[PDB]
């Protein structure tokens, strides 16, 4: 299907105090998609920023499997805690406000845990004709953005989510 | 419905060097919603930029009667003579690219001419749970904007269309 739930029961609350505490210390990188690598191959010299990407040249997550350590402390740990799969390349995900990025294939579905959103961020899926929006309600959802889609934020906040690779 | 297309018969690529030409001598104005008036209040003094002013300023289409002189012996003069009603406050109005606006409810439905567009321009309309594309193909596609929706641009260039109001 084009999108499951699956109940972690975390705080939308806390989880977002413990995000914006974060990125005061580790900012976002890049612009219209902005991002922060939460997992970090072993024994990385740039751990919060090298799982970061956006090029149109794509290169493989097996390596990002270190959750960083300084997170087993922030509620933002205990996110990792409860996943149900060993996630890979771990990234905060924020669309900037009024920012669309284009109608494509992607890779790999992730699973997105929406730390701060609004309805005005949606995905888009084109030949299913469907739109969908993930609420901050401290759930995981897989999203199939395999399918031909988009993901727009007409909001004026960023939209942050927690986007999560998985092998198996 | 939320969308219907009557036939024009406009050419596309006319239409197109058209509308290039006239913007390299009255250029848009604004960011994201890019903007230029093609009809005017008579008497007016900022004719190709007043029709263009957000909704707290403009109390109605009705008054933005007058097609600007200069289009008469142009090609974009030929659209409007062609027009099966009589339009209001017709503006150009251009996505910027990777730009998209809030979800919501649009004070009035419009009548859209697509002059340059792409796949990864669409209308989103989060009741009906629908996706629209509006082809550059000279025809004229009635969208209800009332309801609620957003639209985006994930191209890397604007998205360029002719809005044409009406009192029926
Ligand atoms: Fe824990
Ligand atoms: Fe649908």
């Amino acid at each position: 299907a084009l999108t499951s739930r699956t109940e972690l029961d975390i705080d939308p609350d806390k989880l977002r105090e413990s995000v914006v505490e974060l990125l005061e210390r580790h900012p976002l990188v890049f612009e219209g998609t902005r991002q922060l690598a939460l997992q970090h191959r072993p024994e990385a010299t740039d751990p919060w920023y090298e799982g970061c990407q956006r090029q149109s040249l794509i290169s493989s997550d097996s390596d990002f499997t270190e959750v960083h350590g300084e997170l087993r402390d922030t509620y933002l740990g205990e996110v990792f805690d409860r996943l149900p799969f060993k996630p890979i390349r771990t990234r905060i995900m924020a669309l900037d406000p009024k920012y669309c990025y284009s109608v494509h294939r992607a890779l790999t579905p992730r699973y997105h845990l929406a730390v701060t959103t609004s309805e005005h961020a949606r995905f888009v899926f084109i030949e299913h004709d469907k739109v969908l929006h993930i609420p901050a309600d401290g759930d995981l959802y897989y999203v199939d953005t395999r399918q031909l889609h988009s993901a727009f934020n007409g909001g004026d906040d960023m939209r942050i989510h927690i986007v999560f690779g998985t092998d198996g």
